[PDB]
């Protein structure tokens, strides 16, 4: 219903958001310290993915062309706590390139975040436009963690996404760790390496549903890793089951299976002119020699 079409920077180009790319994956370098040497690539994925999903495939709502997670009410989004970290590492990115989009800036700090910590190219397309306050989505549209496979499954279907696609994009997890302070789940051992393991260790880790310090459940392993019950009902439903076990056994095709989705996901709601440059692939630091 509402129609939000891609509007290219004036004058930008390829190299212009090569530019952005490497400030965003010299400072992902630079701040190495950050929750726990984990770094800000996780979390930067984390944003990402947050605003892109509180579109709507029915209306248009939400998304991530119009940049909205800048204003107070999606920051203080409860199911965005943390994620102010993300927005204050890209800020001085922002100030240096300011003439970047909110949402532009946003979804290219996901891509950067994932390309820098080795996992696959996403293609990625400017061209995002700001939009005024009052078109930013009410709180509540982003996925709770204490469901099943269906809820996972239905959810989805909102941004548009298949049984594939969701646990594609679920292999994200893969990245970081969670918050006590910021979901009400207790950390496990993380990672800041992008790679299939988030399938590894659901088919392979011993698993015990636990309650943590907060009164959730969430699924912990002897060799200290956790799975939400929303990542664990990837291998409770048998259809996503099957997929887990294919991204398991195949490096290659979840890199490539991801790279679609989250290119999609980052995508959604955005018409792009027949016109528009076509989707960018950002060379890495280390494919630079930088
Ligand atoms: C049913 C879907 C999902 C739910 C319930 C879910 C839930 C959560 C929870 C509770 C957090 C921890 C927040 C905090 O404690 O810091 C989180 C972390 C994260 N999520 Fe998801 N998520 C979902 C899907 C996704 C998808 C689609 C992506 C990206 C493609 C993703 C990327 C991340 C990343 C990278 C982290 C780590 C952040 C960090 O370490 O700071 N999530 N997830
Ligand atoms: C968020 C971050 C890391 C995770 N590891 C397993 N499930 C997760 C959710």
């Amino acid at each position: 219903t509402l129609v939000h079409v891609a509007s290219v920077e004036k004058g930008r180009s390829y190299e212009d958001f090569q530019k952005v790319y490497n400030a965003i994956a010299l400072k992902l370098r630079e701040d190495d310290e950050y929750d726990n040497y984990i770094g800000y690539g996780p979390v930067l994925v984390r944003l990402a993915w947050h605003i892109s999903g509180t579109w709507d495939k029915h209306d248009n709502t939400g998304g991530s062309y119009g940049g909205t997670y800048r204003f107070k009410k999606e920051f203080n989004d409860p199911s965005n706590a943390g994620l102010q970290n993300g927005f204050k590492f890209l800020e001085p990115i922002h100030k240096e390139f300011p003439w970047i989009s909110s949402g532009d800036l946003f979804s290219l700090g996901g891509v950067t975040a994932v390309q820098e910590m080795q996992g696959p190219k996403i293609p990625w397309r400017c061209g995002r436009v700001d939009t005024p306050e009052d078109t930013t989505p009410d709180n509540g549209r982003l996925p709770d963690a204490d469901k099943d496979a269906g809820y996972v499954r239905t959810f989805f279907q909102r941004l548009n996404m298949n049984d594939r696609e969701v646990v594609a994009l679920m292999g994200a997890h893969a990245l970081g760790k969670t918050h006590l302070k910021n979901s009400g789940y207790e950390g496990g051992g993380a990672n800041n390496v992008f790679t299939n393991e988030f399938y590894l260790n659901l088919l392979n880790e011993d698993w015990k549903l636990e309650k943590n310090d907060a009164n959730n459940e969430q699924w912990d392993s002897k060799s200290g890793y956790m799975m939400l019950p929303t990542d664990y009902s990837l291998i409770q439903d048998p259809k996503y089951l099957s997929i887990v076990k294919e991204y398991a056994n195949d490096q290659d095709k979840f890199f490539k299976d991801f790279s679609k989705a989250f290119e999609k996901l980052l995508e959604n709601g955005i018409t792009f002119p027949k016109d528009a440059p076509s989707p960018f692939i950002f060379k890495t630091l280390e494919e630079q020699g930088l």
